[PDB]
């Protein structure tokens, strides 16, 4: 009878019955000939906008960067506990499986936990010693200069050490006084011919 026409599709085992025919479908597939391939993706299993991918008797999920897992239920964060220390800034790789580290000034290394050190060619200027430290450095001075590299002349006319309204010249480490009228001395001190 009916199953000599070999109606069933998809694998399905035919059984005559009276004035019919049933087909028994293999896992995964529905229908009086077993046609349809049941769409397992109906329930929607894929989370954070993966997107589900119909199998025989069963699916998949094709996630979204940066998701990932089975159901797209786990995150890539390279950055989360924020490797890039001492300041640094984590950027995260374009496929979100590894980070980068901007440091700041003075650290280097892959997660910015690595002196520099500033002396090897030393910024300080005028005699200054330098002097290394972890992330950063100090320059100390010669007698007569200021400034972080100790760069600056340091203005000794400032306060003015001229007595008596003397003119001040600066020098290195020192201060030259043009007395007025009436002063004289190296600050102007003494008085000459006055009241
Ligand atoms: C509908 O969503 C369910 C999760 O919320 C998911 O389990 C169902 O998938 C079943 O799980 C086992 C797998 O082998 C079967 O094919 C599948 O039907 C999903 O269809
Ligand atoms: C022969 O097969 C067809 C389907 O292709 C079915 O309609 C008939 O009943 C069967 O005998
Ligand atoms: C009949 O039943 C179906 C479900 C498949 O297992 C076939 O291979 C078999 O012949
Ligand atoms: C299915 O694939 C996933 C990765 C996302 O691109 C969705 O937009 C798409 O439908
Ligand atoms: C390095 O050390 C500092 C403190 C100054 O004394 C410099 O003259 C010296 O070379
Ligand atoms: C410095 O020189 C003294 C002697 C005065 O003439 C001042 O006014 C000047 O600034
Ligand atoms: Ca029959
Ligand atoms: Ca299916
Ligand atoms: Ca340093
Ligand atoms: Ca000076």
């Amino acid at each position: 009878n009916e199953c000599e026409s070999n109606p069933c599709v998809n694998g399905g085992t035919c059984k005559d019955m009276t004035s019919g025919y049933v087909c028994t479908c293999r896992e995964g597939f529905s229908g009086p000939n077993c046609q349809t391939n049941i769409n397992e993706c109906a329930s929607n299993p894929c989370l954070n906008q993966g997107t589900c991918i119909d199998d025989v008797a069963g699916y998949k999920c094709n996630c979204l960067l940066p998701y990932t897992g089975a159901t797209c239920e786990v995150v890539l964060a390279p950055c989360a506990p924020s490797p890039c220390r001492n300041g640094g800034e984590c950027r995260q790789s374009e496929d979100y499986e590894s980070f980068s580290c901007v440091c700041p000034t003075g650290w280097q290394g892959q997660t910015c936990e690595v002196d520099i050190n500033e002396c090897v060619l030393s910024p300080c200027r005028h005699g200054a010693s330098c002097q290394n430290t972890h992330g950063g450095y100090r320059c100390h001075c010669q007698a007569g200069y200021s400034g972080r590299n100790c760069e600056t002349d340091i203005d000794d006319c400032r306060p003015n050490p001229c007595h008596n309204g003397g003119s001040c010249t600066d020098g290195i480490n020192t201060a030259f006084c043009d007395c007025l009228p009436g002063f004289r001395g190296t600050f102007c001190e003494e008085g000459s011919g006055l009241e």
